[PDB]
């Protein structure tokens, strides 16, 4: 439940490329990598449990659904394809409880989120990781990844990023864990990819925009997109989500390390930040906000015979209700009814969930995690009536479960 | 710009299969289709050319990425496959205009949204929608579709749907334009169709809550999860949304038309709501609303070379853009690289757009609605760096470029 800092940096898919071709001895590229350092530093020494990584998708898991602020509450996140395969790194473990803990705390604040499992972390999290973290085998901290929807306008607006980021401050704090959090804010800075001004760039604002987030950031939450992309270019306006990073530290920080580079589209930088506790006790306590992202279900374990479709239920029951889910699927609900066991071999599927399924244990899928609506595709795909699954539900027989009803 | 009113009415997909079925003659059914004809028949009477239209989707176009409010921006909507097939109905057409101005309402407002394009609409929509409306050819009027994740929580409190309808009402309003809108706000009432306490009714709350919400809805904006589950069994808790839609709606109104019939699972409900329109004048004016909502993007005809995504340009662009990002896909983008003019005629391009991909023309895609990382995928995998694609932007040949 500590914070111990943040760090800003840059995303770019030629930080991943640069580290992938060795550069690190480059004439160009050796400098750079050397302003990485103290942040690399940084997280070994500390040994954050879990980075809450703040990015963009690059319409690649992030399309034709897309969301302002997406939090991954799933077990682990693997490199996704972007065009050209996938690169080869070891996935990164999430922290479906941390999430679901932030979850709460920020829908009880009136933020509007969205949650995501299993899709691919783009380079805008693997670009900027792999050279800030070990990973021969494993990475040393597990990740609570924020995608943020920067790219298809209306955005949420500065002062909402940066709300948000002070409503994640608390929920982390309240989180009651005794673990470490580092936060990370991704992308920037000037640039813009696009167009006939394409190749734009600005140092003094490159420079002024890490003076005013790192000491003043409050002076940022009036700039439009419109200013930011004057000043930084059109996709150098993520810089938005460093402000819900700066959002979550603590008021004033220690500015540990800073570094700028341009050498080609995107200005390179990096900014580490040590969060320096409370100068105060917050507004609401640390018990009180936990009694309060719990409100909306206190006391729904008084409910018999029900089981909320929570994200803890939807992390454990995912791999389950994402096979089921395929049912939508022509070819794959025909293989489901015409050949399930070569369907099962395939699968990633547990041999109790597969069991499930053969048994057509509809109460015990219920109580495992998958949720009703994919349980009701199953059935009607097997011709089963759902009269029949919610008499199995009921332990009725299927006429003394249609005797509960009014009319045949 | 201006709100007839709205319709609260169940979404169960038994209603789609009855009307399926021919059931307006049977003995349980009749009773229940008689029931939608009020509101079926002021639809007709009264002509919208757009609802606004408040479903949640049942696992089908929303799972693994699952959003609180997603509003569906795009060009038309069709049935979706939820694994029975699709459904025989013409595709609906939406609004992206009007879409495109309720965001950068809802936006200035601080509400947190996912827009979507081309993915099915579930028996959410299509349900009553089909019974009350007529859909032989086509469908009367357009749909501005928000889909709201009630399924998986935490979901948005009660007082947030409210809020959100609230906004809403003024973003409609404000719209510079001389429509008419209907708000449709749909699901319930009370029922619950997992675990063992599934089939769980309560008619008194439904009535009860019904009651509350036309007269006195701000009384239903403390209700907790827990409350509305206790009360309307776990999926009857999905009533919030009946709430957002009543939000949107004057503080009053008449309450033309209210039916109920509880046959199976689901009650099933309706209410006819007639917009009173404003009282006294709005807290802020349609003008500075417009204003407000155009505040972020405003000065950005000014930046020269520079072509903001917009909603309405994601929906110009949406069929291409969506063609390269298949460029993910390791066969897709294989058949593209071996197989391009074969991928042509089995796509749904015009000419103008395969001629785009085709002719590598990187700033005409620009122009035309391409998002660049739709074309830095397709640079990619074509094996041309970044640096002639953005050469090609500035018009300057690579060398030339790499000067500056
Ligand atoms: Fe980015
Ligand atoms: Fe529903």
């Amino acid at each position: 439940a500590k914070i111990i800092g943040g760090f800003a940096v840059s995303h770019t898919p030629t930080i991943a490329f640069a580290h992938d071709a060795n550069k690190y001895d480059d004439p160009v590229w050796a400098p750079i990598f050397q302003g990485f350092e103290p942040v690399k530093q940084w997280l070994a020494e500390q040994k954050p449990d879990v980075t809450f990584y703040v990015y963009n998708d690059h319409m690649t898991s992030f399309f034709e659904h897309y969301s302002h602020f997406a939090l991954g509450v799933g077990e682990e996140y693997s490199p996704a394809d972007e065009g050209g395969g996938q690169r080869d790194l070891p996935p990164i473990k999430g922290d479906p409880e941390l999430a679901k803990h932030i979850a709460e705390c920020l829908v009880a604040d009136e933020f509007d989120l969205a949650y995501w499992q299993g899709m691919g972390l783009d380079h805008g999290a693997f670009s900027p990781l792999s050279v800030l973290l070990p990973h021969e085998h494993g990475w040393p901290c597990r990740i609570v990844p924020l995608q943020c929807g920067v790219l298809q306008h209306p955005i949420p607006k500065a002062r909402r990023f940066w709300n948000f980021g002070r409503s994640l401050r608390r929920a982390i704090q309240s989180y009651p864990r005794d673990i470490k959090v580092a936060i990370a804010g991704t992308g920037g800075l000037s640039h813009q990819v696009h167009g006939e001004r394409a190749g734009f760039n600005n140092t003094e604002w490159d420079m002024e925009f890490m003076e005013r987030l790192a000491n003043d950031p409050e002076s940022l939450l009036g700039a439009t997109v419109t200013d930011l992309a004057k000043k930084g270019g059109w996709e150098g306006a993520e810089v938005v989500m460093w402000l819900l990073m700066r959002g979550a530290l603590s008021p004033e920080v220690k500015t540990l390390h800073q570094s700028y580079f341009l050498p080609s589209m995107t200005a390179i930088a990096t900014m580490l930040f040590e969060d320096q506790g409370d100068a105060a006790p917050p507004a609401e306590s640390d018990e009180a906000l936990r009694a309060r992202a719990k409100r909306e279900l206190a006391g729904v374990e008084e409910i018999e015979g029900t089981y909320p479709f929570t994200i803890d239920r939807a992390v454990k029951g995912f791999r389950i209700n994402h096979f089921l889910h395929r049912l939508i699927e022509p070819d794959f609900r025909k293989r489901f009814v015409e050949d399930p066991e070569g369907l099962f071999a395939e699968s990633d599927l547990t041999e109790e969930e597969k069991s499930l399924i053969r048994n057509r244990d509809w109460i015990g899928m219920i109580h495992y995690g998958v949720i009703f609506f994919m349980l009701e595709k199953m059935a009607a795909v097997l011709g089963i009536g759902n009269i029949d699954v919610y008499a199995a539900f009921r332990g009725l027989s299927v006429p003394e479960f249609q005797k509960t009803r009014n009319a045949a």
